[PDB]
């Protein structure tokens, strides 16, 4: 009898929806994106030439530190009994460490569709949520196109700019000690640059931090990184800094990426030319100084209920994007 809606087909949004599942029913899952696959921050491009070369454009691996396991334990347990994650075997340069690192060998936005299959939920595509209007202690849910939806229950996970974006009563169920906590939560922008091949090598490390160049700050070798043995072609990741990230965001995507590519030629000379390449721009790519309190979660209604979650109530990373969505559940437990 009960229709929840979850705002966003990302990391967040996808382990409310599986965790939901559990501890409950009946009711019914309805899980809307604006884009048209799922994985948000944690997306993975497929090349055209062929589906099987894979590019892993937002987060890279799982950094799982000795306080957040045993404590999301039965999370890192279910993902490697599945295969879902596997241990890091690659040498990355670089890196900081009793550190444990993972790797998702099917492409990290596995990790995703992996939740929001055990969740059974009805997910869309391509659904903009535009307007949150209240009618008959009911919420009247607006989109790009085109007829709105009711719901009891919604979960937003989008970052937090984005919830401020929103039209509608919405705006006036936030009030104004919310809304200056929603407003000082900032993130810093990057550029992505996934590189296609059927080339072959190379290098002896799978992935690099740069410290040292004024537009690149980490490239990867995505298939030695989930070391693929098969002979499907390389991929190359590039994460630009967030100086370029900023002074670019209103730049055209073919400017931005032959900026990227001529720096690529100083940090790693002797490549072929790619056969496909995929420029992602993150506008919104990892919480800088928000919490703004250090909470998992805020509830802005409570009969019908409504909650936002994510990253910028926690941190950029998955282990926050669990903590943000146990708060999530234990808000709306009694409900
Ligand atoms: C370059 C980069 C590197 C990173 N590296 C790492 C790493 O190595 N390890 C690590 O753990 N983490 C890393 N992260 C961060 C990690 O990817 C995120 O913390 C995690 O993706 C947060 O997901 P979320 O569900 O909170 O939000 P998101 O993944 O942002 O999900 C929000 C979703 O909501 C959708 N949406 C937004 N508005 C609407 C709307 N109006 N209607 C419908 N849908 C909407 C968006 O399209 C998006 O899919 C990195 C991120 C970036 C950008």
């Amino acid at each position: 009898m009960a229709q929840v809606l979850i705002v966003g087909a990302g990391m967040t949004g996808s382990l409310c929806a599986a965790l939901l599942r559990r501890q409950t029913g009946p009711l019914y899952l309805a899980v809307w994106d604006k884009a048209d696959d799922s994985g948000g921050r944690m997306t993975t491009a497929c090349s055209p030439h062929n589906p099987q070369c894979t590019a892993d454009l937002g987060a890279q691996y799982i950094t799982c530190t000795p306080h957040y396991a045993k404590k999301h334990q039965r999370f890192y347990d279910e993902l490697l009994a599945y295969g879902v994650l596997r241990p890091l075997s690659s040498p990355i340069e670089g890196m900081v460490m009793g550190d444990c690192n993972f790797v998702a060998p099917q492409g990290i936005s596995s990790i995703i569709k992996h939740y929001l299959k055990e969740s059974g939920a009805e997910v869309y595509f391509r659904h903009r949520v535009t307007q949150i209007n209240l009618r008959d202690d009911k919420w009247e849910v607006s989109k790009q196109t085109g007829s709105p939806e009711q719901f009891d229950l919604i979960v937003l996970t989008m970052p937090v700019p984005e919830i401020l974006q929103l039209q509608g009563d919405i705006t006036t169920l936030i009030s104004e000690c919310q809304r200056q906590q929603l407003e000082a939560v900032s993130y810093s922008s990057r550029y992505a640059l996934g590189l296609f091949y059927e080339a072959g090598t190379d290098v002896p490390w799978a992935g690099q931090y740069i410290t040292s160049n004024p537009c690149i700050r980490f490239v990867s070798i995505d298939n030695k990184k989930r070391n693929i043995e098969s002979s499907i072609g390389p991929s190359l990741v590039i994460h630009t800094t967030v100086p370029f990230g900023v002074t670019y965001l209103e730049h055209s995507i073919e400017d931005v990426q032959e900026l990227v590519f001529q720096q690529l030629e100083n940090i790693l000379p002797g490549l072929p030319q790619p056969i496909a390449t995929k420029c992602q721009k993150w506008r919104h790519s990892q919480v800088t100084n928000a919490a703004a309190n250090c909470p998992g979660q805020m509830t802005l209604h409570h009969k019908p209920f409504l909650a936002c979650g994510g990253d910028g109530f926690t941190q950029s990373n998955f282990d926050g994007c669990i903590t943000s969505a146990l708060c999530v559940l234990e808000a709306l437990k009694n409900y």
